[PDB]
């Protein structure tokens, strides 16, 4: 048969989501994002310890345990972050309260995220000198502060990507190298559908459960 009707059929459909109020929807969130940019540099530090936290989670329990934390992400101690986070549901928050912690020396992350020429770099950034921020968590931060041109490649999108034939193997492991390849391809599908990667995501998050979250 035709080995390229899934991509087509991905497409068609996209389309057809951005012709339904799915678009206004997804369109707020992203204007949400973009608030980030008038947002205080503490706003802008709780999101980085959301994405912190997202791993081995959900977006759902990460936004809780915002909501619930708050202010503590920058003045709880080591231990008193530990006892909460744990109590809150997390299987792994011993390393995430060391991270939080040890993160707080860049606290006005703002500030430094927007001295960079661009989001690319600050990303290179993010991922070298902060622990517990990979590129797929980096990518995340800067998404859900605002930029667009940076994809969040999670194992579900890999999954995705490997079954559909689009990469030979699923990776486990994303070299910088190699998350950036996987990263322009998906760029080039949100080019072919006209939407930037941090919409991209959305859609195709929308596509998998029908939510639209973070």
């Amino acid at each position: 048969g035709n080995h390229h009707h899934h991509h087509m059929m991905l497409i068609k459909k996209i389309e057809e989501l951005k012709n339904s109020e799915i678009k206004d929807i997804i369109d707020k969130r992203i204007q949400e994002f973009k608030s980030f940019k008038n947002k205080s540099n503490e706003e802008w530090f709780k999101e980085l310890c959301f994405c912190i936290l997202t791993a081995n989670f959900t977006a759902e329990g990460g936004i809780r345990i915002q909501k619930e934390i708050g202010d503590g992400f920058l003045t709880l101690p080591r231990e008193e972050l530990e006892e909460k986070l744990k109590n809150l549901g997390h299987r792994f928050y011993r390393k995430r309260a060391e991270y939080i912690v040890l993160a707080r020396r860049f606290k006005n992350i703002k500030d430094i995220v927007e001295s960079f020429e661009n989001e690319k770099v600050a990303r290179e950034f993010l991922v070298r000198n902060i622990k517990g921020i990979g590129y797929k968590e980096a990518s995340h931060f800067l998404r859900n502060v605002g930029y667009d041109d940076v994809a969040i490649i999670d194992r579900h999108i890999l999954r995705e990507l490997y079954e559909n034939n689009y990469i030979d193997e699923i990776p486990k492991t994303l070299s910088r190298r190699k998350y950036l390849e996987i990263e322009n391809i998906l760029r080039d599908i949100g080019e072919e559908v006209n939407l930037k990667l941090s919409e991209l995501d959305l859609y195709i998050w929308y596509l998998r459960t029908g939510k639209v979250l973070k």
